[PDB]
């Protein structure tokens, strides 16, 4: 994918955000902003120029299921790429999150292998 894709990667802990924009870096991706939580996430993507999200669950303010619905029935972003990235496991998370549109769903704890290789199952399905 284009190194200069915009990353906008949405944790409520700064651990994980940092993981996530570090690993992006390897990958080659500096065009790397972090949000707090959905409603944080929205006002950056008002703002605008973001080509893909990277997202946690449990989040104060605006959870990232309802970021991710917020964002998939929004006429401006609809088709804005959303990876999931959560401790939530259970079967009937990744469904609700599947079903509202996730292009993708990584469990907490992951590899470096693991967020490479379920973005690039991301690109290609979108022919990035
Ligand atoms: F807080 Be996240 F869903 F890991
Ligand atoms: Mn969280």
């Amino acid at each position: 994918a284009d190194k200069e894709l915009k990353f906008l990667v949405v944790d409520d802990e700064s651990t994980m955000r940092r993981i996530v924009r570090n690993l992006l870096k390897e990958l080659g991706f500096n065009n790397v902003e972090e949000a707090e939580d959905g409603v944080d996430a929205l006002n950056k993507l008002q703002a605008g120029g973001y080509g893909f999200v990277i997202s946690d669950w449990m989040m104060p303010n605006m959870d990232g299921l309802e970021l991710l619905k917020t964002i998939r029935a929004d006429g401006a972003m609809s088709a804005l790429p959303v990876l999931m990235v959560t401790a939530l496991a259970k079967k009937e998370n990744i469904i609700a999150a599947a079903q509202a549109g996730a292009s993708g769903y990584v469990v907490k704890p992951f590899t470096a292998a693991t967020l490479e290789e379920k973005l690039n199952k991301i690109f290609e399905k979108l022919g990035m």
